[PDB]
């Protein structure tokens, strides 16, 4: 059958939760047995988020194929089982970069290269490339309708709708319906003006998703329908929910998936949301409560640790525990000491780059190791764990990473090419995406993962220095996992500790609310067990 | 069968010939056996054009039922055989007048009366009133898309399309496609911008009629289709033709009627445009040529005499005479004398109000009478013919109308209530629309109309003074027609003349290019006869 | 000195509190010694709100000259000491009514009457009429920028700005800046889009007043300035304050009046807001608390009783009583009985029309009288108080108003022309605006107003029947006030009661927060006295 496209646009404001809304709709369609994918079109000129600061954009999501993408693809993978790739995320920058390259080498045969049709054609090609061979493709258009940055995307999808036909294309538009205290009424005017803006660029929306702090009553939905040339049943209320896992249910209860399947002439069974009903239940009914400190350098923006914060919450779902995440500035541990780590049932040190706040994270890994507080180190969290141990147990004074102190005596962490020992002797690449890791037979990790070989995702350059490893191993530290021919250290553990695991890979990118994650399941359990020994 | 609506809008500029294009489309649909009507929605505040001077938006057209309307209804009646009434023309003024009246007396029951829905409801009610009981209703929206004055009409028809459904409603949009000499190319940008403007108001055009001084090539039509979400075959070219009677053929040859009948699911035969082909043939194959002088006070805007000019052309068709119409200012006859009436094969004095330029018309009527030049007087053209004959034959010094000189000794023209004689002795209201007129047995008009009674349309309050008539009759003037129990003089003749006729009514409003008009056929024949004699 | 105009527009949503913001700005300019006025341009088709039910856009405000106006004029009179008249409020309906009347009788001399210039000219003439002879005129444009209904007003004021010049005209634009919980950020996008919409109509705002549930931070204000061609200091924040009396101070503290006086070249002293500081102080420092029950038929929209609710708050200010207003449906008293009138320190029955809920108010007046609960009746609240006393004390079975029961034996309230007695014997028009009322020597109101004559504002046609009055007077009811040569009953009192007063007029329309109102000051004092006694 012909591939169907749902173009999802945002009006009035950004921060409507358009990613989660699109992911939720994809979840309902997947729950119908449909082959569904989602792609994010980002209006930024960055060729990809690889260069971007976590504090500004939020976390860099890493796909299996090793693409650095918008954190929204994390939302997508946590709602549908289709694996994201490079084909599921592209930016204005990628499109202009491609068109400029083709132009400079002469692929347009001396033609004038214009936003229309050359930029729009490049956009359409990447949308077809990522979509074709699926039943339904959700295409999330970043930016707000009315802004300059999204116009080429909006013109591209307008052209696609006409070419492919309106039997296989829907326009879905999210708007804000603000509630005013003074009048006690919700306002449809912003939605009306947003739809006019969308029409002015040549797009008639087929479905309106109205975001408000409460449900949009029938009267206001009827007003929106009348003013926006949209049938009443295609005006969906999506209130501020206490849990995003409810959103698939709320959309189904309003017939959104029925309307879509009718429009695309899909005969498929009723959506089975039983896994989501289970997730909703687990989250609403925690038996215990835990305070887990996340000690890092990007806590200025929580979205910097989006997938880590979500992976913890998923650990809470599997153990029926309410995880209170305390975001602690690692630089505050340097200034004010381990005083601010007191009253934590567990400690997590997530990913990061740069020396700023790293000495605070080293101190944190020590305090966790010495006081038997459950610890999970991710990438940089493993680096500071190996440094702490080598520095304070194996007695390798000032042991550090070459990333932070290039010419230190004991570079316990360094690039493969920088690998040297304490005397400066030597022997004789960025790691991105899914890599097979070999677990050790007696390790806490091999128990939790319940398998010999795991696949987790890397985004790191600096590796555990194999030339200084044996000296750290003999001082008590255990290597729980390794990968490849170079036998690179993937996971370390501290025996004589209730729960101490640090890994190079980013386990948070494979964690889902439905299937959870072994490491975070274990980690939150250990946090619970620790909390009821006080 | 549900009534189908075609909403005709104009963009870029006014003066696109939107009325003639709508009329021409109606003529194709009429030629398919469809029950078709047209209505004009005028954005002006005047309750009707009754108060408006003809130097503004042109002549005041009068319908059978006595409605004063836009001259566009003249175009409608000349292209389809459906008779126009008050239901076929209304203004913003009419809508506001009706809604304000209803509001003031309390019909809206304490509701806030708003443009939406109260003004838009009133507009839709009048469109449904004028339209329902027809197969296809063409609704011409006056003004230009993007202007404030038309927005209530556009919002009204947007709501109609949604309510009635898109199976029974089409949006047809006329645009300008200018030719630029500099690039020798035709420009689609105005059409693109006009369609965006129409979309921003919530209307997707289904058909684009592109007006240019030449045919719009296939590539530019394909470009318009691409940018305007309109199928390529729904992009119609309409060049500036030498004859408006060719337009129905040009629209048919591009499949406009085929597209409309498909969208509306109408099983009707192919259009037989034989009647229009015949008119085109007649017009292109004249045998002789005449110059007819039209002497009036509104010549500065020819559309002041739209129906009269067209009626003269129809007379030409019926005699195979090419009519050269010379518009002559009656005020120039007051200054420069009868010198400017030389080289005329016939003289027409059309309708008008106010004394300005009337003495020039009286002189013109005298000149036509004394030099045996064929003369047709319409309304004022009859008044000045009666005045001429009263002064210069019946020897009534300064004989005039009370409209111009209230207290003259010989008010040969006056209101029925003002009727007096030369000594001021008396006997013991506006006429609008179709009135029966009794024709006199041995009269020129009796043999032209070939019937004892005729129906013609009036717009005048100033009648022939019956108290001074008997004196003018004895002096040689023949009453050729009377009407009503008041035996009001409708037609006069000077029988010592080849062709001298003047009527109170506006015969030009019943003249069509297909069926012609007896009076004008005779006038142009007399002009041809006069031309031959020189 | 040339009169200066500040055009106040709203974008994004209605219910921005635009009237109170304009009034507050007027109050700052008043406190600088400037001769300031405000006018409201309402986009509704109603010629005036006289026909409108109070459940629509709220209470019908009445001016001294007897004009029925938008309740915004209530806000204006409560913030400046300039008296509002018919010149301070007009609707689209009024403009169209005037232009249609002029057009129909022929004032436009055969011209085509268009929205531009004829409607826009009529609007500008009324703005100049209401404004000229003042230093600064605030012109509040009703509706929201982007809507059809306001476009004639916006085009009118655009033309005014150009004609008068930008040395004497400012555009002030109110927008919503929503807070999003998801991102914990404030959103400028709606303001950006609203300013673009205003610019697309040809208006560059000079000042932006940003409405949010909190202060708009400096960075977001700088962003708004950047995108909207507006200086940073002309971007004013206005949070949702706990008291509207603080708004003048907040606008002054951001230099709004300084910017306005600079742009208009006005040498006037710094604003002394001592009167507003005093009101704020009074409001924030109550000594006691009372619950006053307001029993009416319009409680579903509180703004139906805007001026009454405000008048009760002003009474509270003058007694340092915090007034808890309980809105009670009079229909609930008809069903559930006087049970719901328990725990009330005083009862107010405000104005209204129609029989619906009146029997509940009669019961309420009885309950207040018999249980010695302080009672204020306004217009209908007086009618039901007279009816109560006629039935239950003067023993007149089913005594009523002719408005509700036309043919009752005892029409104690009726039109002057309907006045009859119990046996149907007779004696041998709308009251609007300020009328003098004579107060009786030994009356409660005579001592509250401390004057023999008072000026109060009327809106009623149904008077006290003087033919049945003498019977009710003998039964104990005291006439406290009369007016005119017809000695119509204006105020009644039950003198066997701590505080029972009811007036025909609307005292709430002359009550201000600064100068209070004698009647309401007394009512709230009586409520305080009653509260203490329990
Ligand atoms: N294109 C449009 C749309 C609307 N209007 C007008 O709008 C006014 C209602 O004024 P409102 O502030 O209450 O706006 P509303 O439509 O109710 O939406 P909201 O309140 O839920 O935000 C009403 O006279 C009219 F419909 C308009 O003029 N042109
Ligand atoms: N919404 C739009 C539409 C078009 N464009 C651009 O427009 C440029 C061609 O500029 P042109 O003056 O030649 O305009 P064109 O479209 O050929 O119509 P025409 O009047 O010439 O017949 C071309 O780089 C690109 F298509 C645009 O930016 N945004
Ligand atoms: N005419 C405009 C204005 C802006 N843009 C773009 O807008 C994007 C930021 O998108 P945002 O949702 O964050 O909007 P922002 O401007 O911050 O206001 P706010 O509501 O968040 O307070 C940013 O890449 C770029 F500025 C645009 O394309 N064309
Ligand atoms: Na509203
Ligand atoms: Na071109
Ligand atoms: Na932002």
């Amino acid at each position: 059958m012909t591939t169907n496209y749902i173009f999802v646009t945002g009006g009035v404001v950004s921060s409507l939760g358009k990613g989660i809304a699109a992911a939720s709709l994809a979840a309902i369609l997947e729950a119908r047995g449909l082959n569904v994918t989602i792609m994010k079109l980002d209006p930024y000129i960055n060729v990809d988020p690889g260069t971007m600061s976590p504090i500004q954009h939020g976390e860099v999501f890493v796909t299996e194929d090793g693409a650095e993408t918008d954190l929204d693809l994390g939302h997508y993978e946590r709602f549908i089982r289709t694996k994201m790739s490079r084909r599921n995320n592209f930016t204005t920058g990628r499109i202009y970069s491609d068109v400029l390259r083709k132009e400079r080498r002469g692929d347009y045969l001396g033609a004038t290269v214009q936003v229309i049709p050359h930029i729009t054609n490049a956009i359409k090609e990447r949308v077809l490339e990522g979509g074709e061979g699926h039943d339904v493709v959700l295409v999330e258009i970043g930016g707000t309708v009315g802004d300059i940055e999204s116009l080429p995307f909006l013109e591209a999808i307008r052209q696609m709708a006409v070419e492919i036909g309106r039997e296989h294309t829907l326009f879905m538009h999210l708007t804000l319906v603000p509630y005013m205290a003074a009048s006690g009424e919700v306002k449809t005017k912003p939605t009306q003006h947003s739809v006019k803006e969308l029409l002015s660029i040549g797009i008639q929306p087929d479905i309106l998703i109205c975001r408000s702090d409460r449900a949009v009553p029938a009267n206001e939905r009827a007003k929106i329908a009348l003013f926006c040339n949209v049938p009443e049943k295609a005006v969906i209320s999506l209130k501020d929910v206490d849990s995003i896992y409810k959103i698939p249910g709320l959309l189904k209860s309003q017939g959104l998936d029925d309307y879509i399947c009718k429009r695309f002439s899909l005969n498929c069974p009723e959506a089975n949301l039983s896994e989501w009903e289970q997730v909703i239940f687990e989250e609403a009914n925690p038996v215990s409560e835990v305070t887990i400190g996340m000690v890092g350098k990007y806590i200025e923006l929580p979205d910097a640790y989006k997938s880590v914060i979500e992976a913890l919450k998923h650990g809470g779902l599997k153990n029926r525990v309410s995880v209170n995440i305390k975001l602690i500035d690692s630089q505050d541990v340097e200034t004010r000491g381990v005083e601010i780590l007191k009253g934590l049932d567990a400690i997590l040190v997530p990913g990061g780059f740069g020396y700023r706040g790293v000495e605070g994270m080293i101190t944190t890994a020590r305090f966790a190791r010495e006081n038997n507080i459950p610890y999970l180190g991710i990438c940089l969290g493993m680096q500071v764990a190996l440094i702490d141990y080598a520095r304070h147990v194996a007695n390798m004074e000032n042991a550090n990473s070459t990333e932070f102190v290039p010419d230190c005596k004991y570079p316990v962490v360094a690039l493969i090419t920088e690998w040297r020992d304490e005397n400066g002797n030597v022997e004789v690449t960025m790691r991105l995406g899914a890599q097979q890791c070999q677990l050790v037979d007696d390790s806490l990790v091999r128990q939790l993962y319940n398998a010999p070989t795991i696949v987790e995702r890397h985004r790191h350059r600096y590796e555990v220095n194999n030339m200084l490893l044996k000296q750290i191993e003999d001082a008590g530290l255990r290597v729980a996992g390794r990968s490849g021919d170079d036998q690179l250290v993937e996971i370390i553990e501290v025996p004589n500790h209730p729960w101490f695991v640090a890994c190079q890979f980013h386990p948070e990118f494979t964690s889902t609310p439905r299937d959870g994650h072994p490491l975070f399941a274990g980690f939150v359990k250990a946090a619970s067990e620790f909390q009821k020994r006080q």
